[PDB]
């Protein structure tokens, strides 16, 4: 009776770039196949005098060997049709590090407490998505009130992922 089809899924309504920029803390992950961030992850959001927006952003993960870093990452942003849906191409400062292309949606926010995030790399050919990440940010590094939450859990449900989501710590490993 769920509609799970990625193009029926609705969208912030007039998405504002020059209000989401600053400090980003993540507190919770669904994720996709294959190597991945792990945890102690930040994320800094800026946007220029002709409207671009950029990002960078630092996590600890363990490699192929095992071996566990800190890694330094950095993304562009390329505007479409709808001012919530974008495309990221993204990179590392360490040339060992993963490259590549992701769509990048804003499903909401309310700009100063918190944002969900989605992506869908691969669709299955009934329309709906065979795999898929999704981060909840905060601003402040503490736990969401309870009208919050709820409608996290709201937006969570939206996009057929209820309860696939872990919580994320936070150390100091990395700067
Ligand atoms: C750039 C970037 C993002 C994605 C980063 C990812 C996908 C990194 C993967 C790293 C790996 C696998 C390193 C191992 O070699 C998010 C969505 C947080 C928003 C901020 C900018």
């Amino acid at each position: 009776e769920r509609d799970c089809r990625v193009s029926s899924f609705r969208v912030k309504e007039n998405f504002d770039k020059a209000r989401f920029a600053g400090t980003w803390y993540a507190m919770a992950k669904k994720d996709p196949e294959g190597l991945f961030l792990q945890d102690n992850i930040v994320a800094e959001f800026s946007v220029d005098e002709n409207g671009h927006m950029s990002a960078t952003a630092k996590g600890r993960v363990r490699l192929l060997n095992n071996w566990d870093v800190c890694a330094d990452m950095v993304g562009t942003f390329t505007d479409t049709e709808d001012p919530a849906k974008f495309k990221m191409k993204y990179w590392g400062v360490a040339s060992f590090l993963q490259k590549g292309n992701d769509d990048h949606w804003i499903i909401d926010t309310d700009y100063e407490t918190f944002a969900v995030q989605y992506s869908c790399r691969l669709l299955n050919l009934d329309g709906t998505c065979a795999d898929s990440y999704s981060f909840v940010f905060a601003r402040d590094p503490s736990g969401f009130s309870p009208e919050v939450q709820k409608i996290v859990r709201q937006r969570q449900e939206e996009l057929c992922l209820a309860r696939q989501y872990r919580l994320i710590p936070h150390n100091g490993y990395c700067d």
